[PDB]
């Protein structure tokens, strides 16, 4: 249950931010994101061997997870004394979940 959990983790992560109230819980929050994000890389709950395989050696698949670690990477920096900046970005991350559905869609 590390896959169904990561989702709740990426989700339960963004909540600790807006509610972090302190830069300390922000690192800890995004620390768990960029962490499970690198784990969800090999994510395949629906099986990518039974739908659109794309073509980029699937590289384009991990790139979406690695690229994601790129925006979360710069935010992990704001964490880590820029909370409101990190928190506001959290709403940007919430939007990533939407663009991620275009990946999971």
């Amino acid at each position: 249950a590390d896959l169904e959990d990561n989702w709740e983790t990426l989700n339960d992560n963004l909540k600790v931010i807006e509610k972090a109230d302190n830069a300390a819980q922000v690192k800890d929050a995004l620390t768990k994101m960029r962490a499970a994000a690198l784990d969800a890389q090999k994510a395949t709950p629906p099986k990518l061997e039974d739908k659109s395989p794309d073509s980029p050696e699937m590289k384009d698949f991990r790139h979406g997870f690695d690229i994601l670690v790129g925006q979360i990477d710069d935010a992990l920096k704001l964490a880590n004394g820029k909370v409101k900046e990190a928190q506001a970005a959290a709403e940007q991350l919430k939007t990533t979940i939407r663009a991620y559905n275009q990946k999971y869609g």
